[PDB]
């Protein structure tokens, strides 16, 4: 997160860290046994780390659970990043409490101007690499489709939306990939891609989760 602030320990209880010996992507807990992340964060040997704040210190509240299976969306296109969503099933259910909680899936899509919370342990520099120990937060609005398509002509599909600041300075970045974009208590986006981080007129692009609720529910119900 570039230009964001320290969230405060456990204030984002649905945030998870996907770990393979180091933090590589974020994700969102949607029930006690499933996490939603981005398809491009897929890899084998994933350990999901819940209740985290400092990812380099065991401070208490952490639950480390291995992924039993990862389900990348069948129509995921790694060249356009269209359908960039993945579901991860945990080997055992997590114990939910006030520090580890699931976030709700939306019943409708959000409108331009909605203010959302984006969080993660991704890079904090737009020019260079500085990865934080604790969770960073950024409040950012969903942009209109016209401004998004004007920024990324020919690359935005109906399963994506832009959120951020066209002036640059505040944005999600590499490492935040797979994590949550929550608006009015509902998970509306997944950090997916963007050109650089916090650059002027190059906002972040997020997977539009409201277009995948029936898919998430049918897939969870059959696995
Ligand atoms: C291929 C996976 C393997 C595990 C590590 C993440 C990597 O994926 C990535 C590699 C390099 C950059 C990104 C990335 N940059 C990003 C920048 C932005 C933004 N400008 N708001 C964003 F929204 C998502 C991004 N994701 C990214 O998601
Ligand atoms: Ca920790
Ligand atoms: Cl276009």
């Amino acid at each position: 997160i570039v230009g964001g602030y320290t969230c405060g320990a456990n204030t984002v209880p649905y945030q998870v860290s996907l770990n393979s010996g180091y933090h590589f992507c974020g994700g969102s807990l949607i029930n006690s046994q499933w996490v939603v992340s981005a398809a491009h964060c897929y890899k084998s040997g994933i350990q999901v780390r819940l209740g985290e704040d400092n990812i380099n210190v065991v401070e208490g509240n952490e639950q480390f659970i291995s992924a039993s299976k990862s389900i990348v969306h069948p129509s995921y296109n790694s060249n356009t990043l269209n359908n960039d969503i993945m579901l991860i099933k945990l080997k055992s259910a997590a114990s939910l409490n006030s520090r580890v909680a699931s976030i709700s899936l939306p019943t409708s899509c959000a409108s331009a101007g909605t203010q959302c919370l984006i969080s993660g342990w991704g890079n904090t520099k737009s020019s260079g690499t500085s990865y934080p120990d604790v969770l960073k937060c950024l409040k950012a609005p969903i942009l209109s489709d016209s401004s998004c398509k004007s920024a990324y002509p020919g690359q935005i599909t109906s399963n994506m939306f832009c959120a951020g600041y066209l002036e640059g300075g505040k944005d999600s970045c590499q490492g935040d990939s797979g994590g949550p974009v929550v608006c009015s208590g509902k998970l509306q986006g997944i950090v997916s891609w963007g050109s650089g981080c916090a650059q002027k007129n190059k906002p972040g692009v997020y997977t539009k989760v409201c277009n995948y609720v029936s898919w998430i529910k049918q897939t969870i119900a059959s696995n």
